[PDB]
């Protein structure tokens, strides 16, 4: 099982961008879902998560109210919708699931990793 990001690039400062989760297959069980980030020196560190049936959202203190996380259930997607974004913001990030939304957020919680997609803002 292999969970590919998509959507990472180049941007401005007080700009959009949108990030996706993909899983390279399906499972018949329903998972919690979550994106992380990790800048050049520091710990990979809590964005947001999502239950399995898209209804329950928490966001990371640092981007509340500026990133959306939402999911479609039918193509098998995550996706992070990330608004006015700033220079803090420029890291890897990585979406990742769990078998339950508690410890979807907590480092050690996520079952399953992607290999992360690269976000850069500048000023
Ligand atoms: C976590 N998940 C990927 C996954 C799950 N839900 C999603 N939901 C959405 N909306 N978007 C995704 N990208 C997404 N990705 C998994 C987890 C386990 C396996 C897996 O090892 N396959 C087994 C394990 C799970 C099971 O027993 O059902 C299987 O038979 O499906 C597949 C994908």
């Amino acid at each position: 099982v292999q969970l590919v990001e998509s959507g990472g690039g180049l941007v401005q400062a007080g700009g959009s961008l949108r990030l996706s989760c993909a899983a390279s297959r399906r499972s018949s069980r329903s998972w919690a879902m979550a994106w992380f980030r990790q800048a050049p020196g520091k710990e990979r560190e809590f964005v947001a998560k999502i239950s399995g049936d898209g209804r329950l959202t928490t966001y990371g203190d640092s981007v509340k109210g500026r990133f959306t996380i939402s999911r479609d259930n039918a193509e098998y997607l995550v996706y992070l919708q990330m608004d006015s974004l700033k220079p803090e913001d420029t890291a890897v990030y990585y979406c990742a699931a769990d078998d339950n939304y508690v410890t979807a957020s907590w480092r050690s919680g996520p079952d399953y990793w992607g290999q992360g997609t690269q976000v850069t803002v500048s000023s």
